[PDB]
RNA sequence: CUUGUUGUAUAUAUUCUUUUAUAGGUAUUAAACAACGGAGAUGAGGUGCGCGU
DNA sequence: TGTCTATTTAGGAGAT
DNA sequence: CACGCGCACCTCATCTCCTAAATAGACA
């Protein structure tokens, strides 16, 4: 495993913007040639012209005249069969020779080794190799469905070629015992790959064929690798450099050679690599060939690459968490009552209650569902439907808001006196994330604003709706993004979010070192995915409340029958221009109806704000040099499933077929889980049951596998969710809802 | 070189910002806890806005 | 006439 | 379900690459 440690050099350095700037355009102009001979040329011309052009026995040239490659088009070069040192180097010298590039030198005299062979030439190769190594047809990784139709049976033969990297019968024959001598063979399966190999053996050239037309028609015109206007980075891989400690200091130094002399690049030091730690030798005595010059805020960094031994623990399954991530009540409710047992936690639900200010204004039933969580072991007290009281001023939850925030920036104060470091910083980065998010709402919803009246004041009058360039020119010489006032508004945004991932993962390092210290070896997440996050409902917009729904200039009294229509006029949400007589003209957004539309996208919005998808990520970052680790569990299962029973409700459909229900409809009205417990702990305990039955642990997770970087120690399995319901009945661990 | 990036101060001043207002910008003050594999490219998705249907 | 720096070339992926 | 064409923003996924020896050229 390799690790890079970015340094920032200090005082001058003669890299600057220009010869990173160059180096982009060289970059470009490289790219340009690729991009318009990528299907135009072949590897024989290359190679013959370098053959009677030099006049060498090098095996580059050989390898491009070895009738396996001498009629092929230059795009094969990036594939996998190809030596990945030849291609570069006959690509590298029939450039060179024909001067293709127009390299005139750069700004520094930079070894043209350093910086135009393995420097920019080598950035072009390798992103070209991406984009054709995962150039194919996106077919379904379905059953071929045995004696199915010709047409699937040829596609199902040539995509499983790529799919598996095949070449030919010989690639079929170590695919025989792979499903021979496994656990559980499909056998019906088994006769479909018997199927596909009989096929492959009489029209083997004619698969050939059609991948080869099929690769060059998705490349039919690509527009190629481009190094984007804002990159301020080049790469320079040089064999012999040195990197040496600054004496009586704990900087360090950097000697490359410029201009055939070497320079000397003087780098702050880094608590990462601190003196006397195992880690500077490391990269001291390791570091790799490639150097990055970055430029960030006006500042030049130097990025290094180093070998690191890796020392992940095993999994232990004596002691399991479960942790559900919903962003309803509170943000992280995991599967612990608390018992006031956990050495450093702190519990802001339990404290909460303990004073009249917030107790009074509770209802009835809202006391009864958060003395629910005060007894749970929970984190991060993010109440959206409180802080969406500090944008609303005529709220009903405007005065609960301002008791909790005092309450918890009391806290604040409080933990910071008694000298608790750990639950003082998690404290502080919840009241700054409740705090950020209001910003980051009003900052998006100002850029839209400012997004619609700049688009309506231009008025950009285009024709019917054909293409780009039958479209007005204007939208292109005079976009929103390139307008001052958009541009200020998207580095506000960038820094408000950038508060926000900090504050997130100290709140998540808060968590992880709490289930560490204490005991716990894993802690089970499920894989949540933008999917899973239940988007409240807009209402319908103006501009196609009338248009699209064919309500325009239609009548008062009987608009039309539609239901949700019926529901939105029954409130003050919709303002409509009646006509003469009884009809309508235009619509404005009534005051309710703005703040429920607000009130709508602020709930929406941090699903893509705080990383609901991501904070699995974290976890298992935290995880790579941590005692506890992670593991994840299918999503969509545990929070429908009841945690009495170890259950699947479900509903009987039309057919008859059994069909898993919807959390929705097994959760009752209030937001709670007709088991009676609360809806995120009862996920909590699902969670934890699928890592701790043995059982179930080969249902839903994979099998532990050698530890390796940013993996998690349980993986959720490739099985379907399909496949998860039939062994989730052969345990019959199952229910039926209500029938 | 009591050293890199980011987060954590409801800290002191403000003739500042409603386009970060329990926050930030501009200058000072306090340290201590944390985490830290980067660069480039390609692709997919969602969202906003205009034009029309 | 050593001595440092820049250039050329590396062949033919397999087991999992 | 909104539908299509563009101007953009962000988030997320996946891939390449992080070498080493021999040799020629540029110096005093
Ligand atoms: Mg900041
Ligand atoms: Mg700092």
């Amino acid at each position: 495993m390799k690790k890079s440690i970015k340094f920032k050099v200090k005082g001058n350095c003669p890299i600057t913007k220009d010869v990173i700037n160059e180096y982009k355009e060289y970059y470009n102009k490289c790219s340009d040639w690729i991009k318009n001979n990528l299907t135009s040329i072949t590897i024989g011309e290359m190679a013959k012209f370098l053959q009677e052009t030099l006049g060498k026995d090098v095996a580059y040239i050989s390898m491009g005249l070895s009738d396996e490659w001498k009629d092929k088009p230059l795009y094969h070069l990036f594939t996998k069969k190809y030596h990945t040192n030849n291609a570069d180097n006959l690509l590298y010298y029939y450039i060179k020779e024909k001067n293709l590039d127009g390299y005139k030198g750069n700004t520094l005299n930079i070894g043209n080794t350093f910086f135009r062979q393995f420097g920019y030439f080598k950035l072009v190769v390798s992103n070209y190799r991406t984009k054709i190594r995962t150039l194919n047809c996106e077919i379904k990784r379905k059953k071929i469905d045995a004696d199915s139709t010709s047409e699937d049976i040829e596609m199902q033969t040539m995509y499983e070629i790529i799919k598996h990297n095949l070449n030919k019968k010989t690639d079929w024959d170590e695919f025989i015992s792979y499903i021979e001598n496994v656990e559980n063979p499909n056998i019906d399966n088994i006769n479909r790959y018997k199927l596909l190999r009989k096929c492959f053996c009489e029209n083997e050239n004619m698969i050939k064929n059609k991948l080869e037309l099929l690769s060059i028609e998705q490349l039919k015109n690509f527009g190629g690798c481009i190094m984007k206007q804002h990159i301020n980075s080049m790469t320079l891989i040089i064999q012999h450099f040195k990197i040496e400690e600054k004496e009586n200091s704990l900087g360090f130094i950097l000697n490359l050679p410029l201009n055939k002399k070497q320079y000397q690049i003087e780098l702050w030091g880094n608590r990462q690599v601190n003196k006397g730690t195992k880690e500077r030798d490391a990269f001291l005595n390791t570091y790799g060939e490639n150097i990055v010059f970055i430029i960030n805020n006006d500042e030049l960094y130097v990025v290094f690459s180093y070998e690191y031994e890796l020392e992940k623990e095993e999994a232990n399954f004596v002691k399991t968490v479960g942790l559900d991530v919903n962003f309803k009540h509170a943000f992280f409710v995991t599967s612990e009552k608390d018992n006031c047992h956990l050495d450093g936690y702190i519990n802001l639900y339990k404290y909460l209650l303990e004073h009249d200010e917030f107790t009074n204004l509770l209802t009835n039933d809202e006391k009864k569902d958060y003395e629910e969580l005060s007894k749970v072991v929970t984190f991060c007290p993010f109440e959206n439907q409180l802080l969406f009281a500090r944008y609303n001023k005529m709220s009903k939850f405007c005065k609960k808001e301002q008791v909790l925030s005092k309450l918890l920036y009391a806290l604040q104060k409080q933990l910071k006196d008694e000298n608790r470091t750990k639950e003082y910083i998690y404290v502080s980065c919840v009241n700054k994330l409740r705090a950020k998010y209001v910003s980051y709402f009003i900052l998006k919803e100002k850029y839209y604003e400012k997004q619609k009246e700049y688009d309506i004041e231009m008025g950009f009058v285009d024709d019917s709706t054909e293409s780009k360039e039958s479209m007005d020119k204007r939208r292109t010489e005079f976009p929103f993004r390139n307008t001052p006032v958009a541009n200020e508004l998207l580095s506000k945004l960038n820094n408000v979010q950038q508060d926000i991932n900090g504050c997130l993962k100290n709140i998540i390092n808060y968590i992880y070192k709490i289930f560490e210290q204490n005991g716990y070896k894993i802690v089970a997440l499920e894989n949540l995915e933008n999917s899973n996050f239940e988007k409240k409902q807009v209402l319908p917009t103006i501009k196609s409340l009338l248009k699209y729904h064919k309500l325009e200039n239609q009548n008062v009294n009987d608009i039309k029958a539609s239901d949700k229509v019926k529901e939105y006029i029954e409130n003050g949400y919709y303002e409509l221009i009646t006509n003469e007589n009884n009809e309508i003209v235009d619509a404005k957004y009534t005051e309710k109806g703005a703040m429920k539309v607000k009130n709508a996208n602020f709930f929406n919005l941090m699903m893509k704000s705080l990383h609901f998808a991501s904070v699995k990520d974290e976890f298992v970052l935290l995880s790579n040099n941590g005692k506890t680790q992670i593991a994840l569990v299918p999503s969509e299962f545990t929070s429908q499933m009841d945690s009495t029973d170890h259950c699947l409700y479900m509903k009987k459909n039309d057919k008859g077929k059994l069909v898993k229900a919807d959390k929705k409809e097994v959760r009752t009205k209030q937001e709670k889980h007709i088991n009676g417990l609360n809806a995120d702990f009862n996920a909590a305990n699902n969670i934890k049951y699928i890592v701790e039955n043995e059982v179930w642990r080969e249902i839903f997770c994979t099998r532990p596998k050698k530890a390796e970087y940013n993996v998690p120690s349980l993986d959720t399995t490739k099985k379907g969710p399909s496949a998860i319901l039939h062994m989730l009945k052969k345990i019959e661990a199952i229910k039926i809802l209500e029938t």
